[PDB]
DNA sequence: TGCATCCGTGAGTCGAGGGTAATAAGTTGCGAGTGAAGGTTTTGTTTTGACATTCAGTGCTGTC
């Protein structure tokens, strides 16, 4: 029903990182792989499969745009097969070399894909200022 | 048959504090060896045909 698949993100945003995981691994979850992939696609409006390895390369995105690992650290950090292919999959989303992703300062989201809730989501407001030089005090440190 | 001379020997384990200081000619010629780092060479990270699968995709297919 409706409550499942809420509750299913609710295990797969917090297992993105830990279990390596196809739709096998995802069958665990009350009924086949077919049928949990066929209760998926019309409560949401997106399909699971290729979302899911592009949402984890959409998490592995802002890990290669502001977490401070080479390549292969995360080559196969988010659960991969390859890296070339891992790179073949960033074209046709970001269109971009990752070497020229990390090498350019502007970050632009073209190919970060949101995560999904099935719930409410809490859609925070914005509002566009400019600002002002001020100084101030303060310290740094590194992580 | 003595008479001189010339080497070669002399506690054990500790201890402290710590290596110091003369004087002197130059111009001129001129090859050889840090050196500016100029610049190549390699020895590794990235594009593109593939097509062979694979699971993802969507729906049907059959079922309690």
């Amino acid at each position: 029903q409706a409550g499942i698949i809420r509750d299913l993100l609710i295990w797969l945003e917090g297992h993105l990182d830990q279990p390596l995981s196809l739709d096998n691994v995802a069958a665990k979850a009350g009924y086949s792989k077919w049928h949990l992939q066929r209760m998926f696609k019309d409560v949401t409006g997106h399909a699971i499969g290729a979302y899911i390895r592009a949402r984890r390369l959409s998490k592995s995105a802002v890990a290669l745009r502001l977490t401070a690992r080479p390549i292969l650290d995360i080559a196969l950090q988010y659960r991969f097969d390859s890296q070339q292919t891992f790179t073949r999959a960033f074209k046709k989303q970001f269109a971009q070399t990752p070497a020229l992703y990390r090498r350019s300062p502007e970050w632009s989201a073209f190919g970060i894909r949101p995560p999904l809730r099935l719930g409410e989501f809490t859609m925070p407001e914005h509002k566009f200022v400019t600002l002002e030089d001020t100084p101030l005090i303060g310290v740094t440190q590194s992580y």
